[PDB]
Protein backbone atom coordinates (compact mmCIF):
# COMPACT_ATOMS: atom_id res chain seq x y z
CA UNK A 1 0.00 0.00 0.00
CA UNK A 2 0.90 3.48 -0.55
CA UNK A 3 2.14 5.32 2.57
CA UNK A 4 4.48 8.46 3.41
CA UNK A 5 7.02 8.62 6.50
CA UNK A 6 7.95 11.86 8.32
CA UNK A 7 10.24 12.37 11.72
CA UNK A 8 9.49 15.03 14.18
CA UNK A 9 12.08 16.00 16.53
CA UNK A 10 11.00 15.36 19.60
CA UNK A 11 13.59 17.06 22.29
CA UNK A 12 12.10 20.50 20.61
CA UNK A 13 9.17 21.76 22.58
CA UNK A 14 6.33 21.50 19.88
CA UNK A 15 7.71 18.43 17.47
CA UNK A 16 8.90 19.90 14.69
CA UNK A 17 9.12 17.75 11.28
CA UNK A 18 12.69 17.16 10.77
CA UNK A 19 12.76 14.32 8.12
CA UNK A 20 10.32 13.88 5.02
CA UNK A 21 9.59 10.62 2.11
CA UNK A 22 9.25 12.39 -1.22
CA UNK A 23 5.70 10.97 -1.37
CA UNK A 24 4.69 13.24 1.67
CA UNK A 25 5.56 16.02 -0.14
CA UNK A 26 3.76 14.92 -3.33
CA UNK A 27 0.66 13.93 -1.42
CA UNK A 28 0.37 17.20 0.29
CA UNK A 29 1.77 19.66 -2.34
CA UNK A 30 4.16 21.17 0.68
CA UNK A 31 7.91 21.43 -0.35
CA UNK A 32 10.74 20.88 1.91
CA UNK A 33 11.28 24.86 2.68
CA UNK A 34 7.52 24.53 4.06
CA UNK A 35 7.37 21.47 5.78
CA UNK A 36 11.04 21.06 7.78
CA UNK A 37 11.14 22.76 11.16
CA UNK A 38 7.30 22.70 11.19
CA UNK A 39 4.56 21.14 13.52
CA UNK A 40 2.75 18.89 11.24
CA UNK A 41 -0.30 20.26 11.93
CA UNK A 42 -0.14 22.91 9.45
CA UNK A 43 -2.38 20.22 7.37
CA UNK A 44 -5.52 20.48 9.15
CA UNK A 45 -8.35 22.45 8.21
CA UNK A 46 -11.81 23.29 9.04
CA UNK A 47 -12.84 19.76 8.99
CA UNK A 48 -10.54 18.40 11.44
CA UNK A 49 -11.97 16.65 14.32
CA UNK A 50 -10.64 18.10 17.51
CA UNK A 51 -11.49 15.42 19.30
CA UNK A 52 -9.06 12.88 17.27
CA UNK A 53 -6.29 15.71 17.30
CA UNK A 54 -6.84 15.79 21.06
CA UNK A 55 -6.08 11.64 21.45
CA UNK A 56 -2.65 12.68 18.90
CA UNK A 57 -1.35 15.89 21.30
CA UNK A 58 -2.17 13.07 24.46
CA UNK A 59 -0.03 10.33 22.77
CA UNK A 60 2.56 12.58 22.06
CA UNK A 61 2.32 14.83 25.71
CA UNK A 62 2.73 10.88 27.34
CA UNK A 63 4.80 9.43 24.98
CA UNK A 64 2.64 6.77 23.81
CA UNK A 65 2.21 5.45 19.97
CA UNK A 66 -1.12 6.62 18.49
CA UNK A 67 -3.48 5.77 15.36
CA UNK A 68 -5.98 8.46 14.37
CA UNK A 69 -7.95 8.94 11.07
CA UNK A 70 -7.64 12.84 10.33
CA UNK A 71 -9.02 15.28 7.64
CA UNK A 72 -5.94 16.73 5.88
CA UNK A 73 -5.87 19.64 3.31
CA UNK A 74 -3.36 19.79 0.81
CA UNK A 75 -1.55 22.95 -0.19
CA UNK A 76 -3.86 23.81 -3.06
CA UNK A 77 -7.07 23.61 -0.45
CA UNK A 78 -8.49 20.52 -1.57
CA UNK A 79 -9.19 17.87 1.61
CA UNK A 80 -8.08 14.17 2.20
CA UNK A 81 -8.33 11.82 4.88
CA UNK A 82 -5.04 10.80 6.27
CA UNK A 83 -4.92 7.73 8.75
CA UNK A 84 -1.95 8.69 10.61
CA UNK A 85 0.33 6.57 12.69
CA UNK A 86 2.94 8.21 14.99
CA UNK A 87 4.96 5.97 17.17
CA UNK A 88 7.42 7.05 20.02
CA UNK A 89 10.88 6.65 19.81
CA UNK A 90 13.39 6.64 23.14
CA UNK A 91 16.93 6.81 23.76
CA UNK A 92 17.98 3.81 26.32
CA UNK A 93 17.47 6.52 29.17
CA UNK A 94 13.74 6.08 28.55
CA UNK A 95 13.27 9.42 27.41
CA UNK A 96 11.58 9.92 23.79
CA UNK A 97 13.76 11.52 21.40
CA UNK A 98 11.65 11.83 18.03
CA UNK A 99 8.21 10.66 16.70
CA UNK A 100 8.07 8.92 13.23
CA UNK A 101 4.45 9.02 11.25
CA UNK A 102 2.89 6.69 8.68
CA UNK A 103 0.40 8.82 6.55
CA UNK A 104 -1.72 6.70 4.33
CA UNK A 105 -4.15 8.48 2.34
CA UNK A 106 -7.33 6.27 2.83
CA UNK A 107 -9.65 8.54 0.81
CA UNK A 108 -10.09 5.15 -1.56
C1 LIG B 1 0.81 14.80 10.75
N1 LIG B 1 1.72 13.83 11.02
C2 LIG B 1 2.43 13.82 12.20
C3 LIG B 1 3.57 13.05 12.31
C4 LIG B 1 4.28 12.99 13.51
C5 LIG B 1 5.52 12.14 13.58
C6 LIG B 1 3.83 13.72 14.61
C7 LIG B 1 4.58 13.68 15.91
C8 LIG B 1 2.68 14.50 14.50
C9 LIG B 1 1.97 14.55 13.30
N2 LIG B 1 0.83 15.32 13.14
C10 LIG B 1 0.20 16.11 14.25
C11 LIG B 1 0.68 17.41 14.83
O1 LIG B 1 2.07 17.47 14.62
C12 LIG B 1 0.20 17.42 16.30
O2 LIG B 1 0.69 16.28 16.98
C13 LIG B 1 -1.34 17.37 16.40
O3 LIG B 1 -1.94 18.34 15.59
C14 LIG B 1 -1.91 17.50 17.82
O4 LIG B 1 -1.24 18.46 18.60
P1 LIG B 1 -1.80 19.97 18.75
O5 LIG B 1 -0.88 20.75 19.64
O6 LIG B 1 -1.80 20.60 17.38
O7 LIG B 1 -3.17 19.97 19.37
C15 LIG B 1 0.17 15.30 11.92
N3 LIG B 1 -0.96 16.10 11.84
C16 LIG B 1 -1.65 16.17 10.65
O8 LIG B 1 -2.67 16.85 10.58
N4 LIG B 1 -1.19 15.43 9.57
C17 LIG B 1 -0.07 14.62 9.70
O9 LIG B 1 0.33 14.04 8.71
Amino acid sequence: LRHTFVVADATLPDCPLVYASEGFYAMTGYGPDEVLGHNCRFLQGEGTDPKEVQKIRDAIKKGEACSVRLLNYRKDGTPFWNLLTVTPIKTPDGRVSKFVGVQVDVTS
